[PDB]
């Protein structure tokens, strides 16, 4: 009769992870990769013999900079002229050139000189994404529905669905990852009436607010505000500095000029970050950091609530740019949904629900999850081929 459907996915193609679920049996899987990460770094790296995607890329970045491509989302539908692309380019080690005036990231592989468009880039992300799902299902995938932010214009959005196409992924749709998070929580699905949603995105390295209104399952973006400049990145930036000075202060030596030694300070800092979510202090153990001494310290959550505060309070400058936009007060926004893995901090929760006036945040669906979660539901949505009976 009808051979059974395959899944469809659905992809959060972000800027620095990625994320791929499937929804079956009634509910989302969040898939995780063959080295257990249920998100993918974003990255493509090139040697003389090899290709490597996610986190065998991000694995070997140290000592391969110039060839191991990252941010590529920050290049995609872009000019080469863009201001936005010429300021990028002085903080990446690989190579941005000009081809018609179109960014194209130039490398080292396999013995030649060898340049890509960031679609290019981003599909051979969305080929990891395929196999992470394709592993699971134990069959082929062919339908995704990939995200996008809600500020990508017409040329960002055709080159996001260009990505998937090389691929290999027939593209159901692009959806906004606002929207994507609300479609999470079953947002639009509860009837008649309008209700405002904030979306509260702070990621590695960019924060964005949205407000969106649905009225009857449809979605209406009411307002979207953000810093380019406040993520993730910037916290860990404040505990390096921190520690710089406080070995300063112990050892009498400046490690700040040892790249080996700064950078497994960076990897502990985050890794101490991320423990401070779920504790009230956090231990900082690296063997022979500089001039073999051994680096065994601590921080308290106090202390690196004190080192960001500024950072964290600034989260809500564009909060209440984005409600004057709406043109709505705070006590007419009916849900909030927090998205990105920074969200996880304690301290950055409490400022949002103070400034909500002690309402709930929706943080049940782990936030670096929530849009590929959204994703999914779509794209089972979208295969649905259903004949009405009489
Ligand atoms: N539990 C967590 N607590 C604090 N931060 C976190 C956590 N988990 C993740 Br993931 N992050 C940060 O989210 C960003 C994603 O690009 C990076 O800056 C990560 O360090
Ligand atoms: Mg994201």
């Amino acid at each position: 009769g009808s051979m059974a459907k395959a899944a469809a996915i659905g992809i959060d193609l972000g800027t620095t992870y990625s994320c791929v679920g499937v929804f079956q049996h009634g509910k989302v899987e969040i898939i995780a990769n063959d080295q257990g990460n249920r998100t993918t770094p974003s990255y493509v790296a090139f040697t003389d013999t090899e290709r490597l995607i996610g986190d065998a890329a991000k694995n070997q970045v140290a000592l391969n900079p110039q060839n191991t491509v990252f941010d590529a989302k920050r290049l995609i539908g872009r000019k080469f002229g863009d201001p936005v692309v010429q300021s990028d380019m002085k903080h990446w080690p690989f190579q941005v050139i000009n081809d018609g005036d179109k960014p194209k990231v130039q490398v080292s592989y396999k013995g030649e000189t060898k340049a890509f468009y960031p679609e290019e880039i981003s599909s051979m992300v969305l080929t990891k994404m395929k196999e992470i799902a394709e592993a699971y299902l134990g069959y082929p995938v062919t339908n995704a529905v990939i995200t996008v932010p809600a500020y990508f214009n017409d040329s960002q959005r055709q080159a996001t669905k260009d990505a998937g196409v090389i691929a290999g992924l027939n593209v159901l749709r692009i959806i906004n990852e606002p929207t994507a998070a609300a479609i999470a929580y079953g947002l639009d699905r509860t009837g008649k009436g309008e209700r405002n949603v904030l979306i509260f995105d702070l990621g590695g390295g960019t924060f964005d607010v949205s407000i969106l209104t649905i009225d009857d399952g449809i979605f209406e973006v009411k307002a979207t505000a953000g810093d380019t400049h406040l993520g993730g990145e910037d916290f860990d930036n404040r505990l390096v500095n921190h520690f710089v000075e406080e070995f300063k202060r112990k050892h009498k030596k400046d490690i700040s000029q040892n790249k080996r030694a700064v950078r497994r300070l960076r990897t502990a800092c985050e890794r101490a970050k991320r423990t401070l979510s779920s504790s009230t202090q956090a231990s900082l153990e690296i063997d022979s950091l500089f001039e073999g001494i051994d680096f065994y310290t601590s921080i308290t959550r106090a202390r690196f609530e004190e080192l960001c505060s500024d950072l964290f309070r600034s989260t809500l400058e564009p909060v209440e740019k984005a409600l004057r936009d709406a043109k709505l007060d705070k006590a007419q926004i009916h849900d909030l949904v927090l998205v990105g893995g920074s969200t996880r901090i304690p301290k950055v929760q409490k400022l949002l629900q103070d400034f909500f006036n002690g309402r709930d945040l929706n943080k049940s669906i782990n936030p670096d999850e929530a849009v590929a979660y959204g994703a999914a539901v779509q794209a089972a949505i979208l295969i649905k081929s259903t004949r009405a009976a009489a």
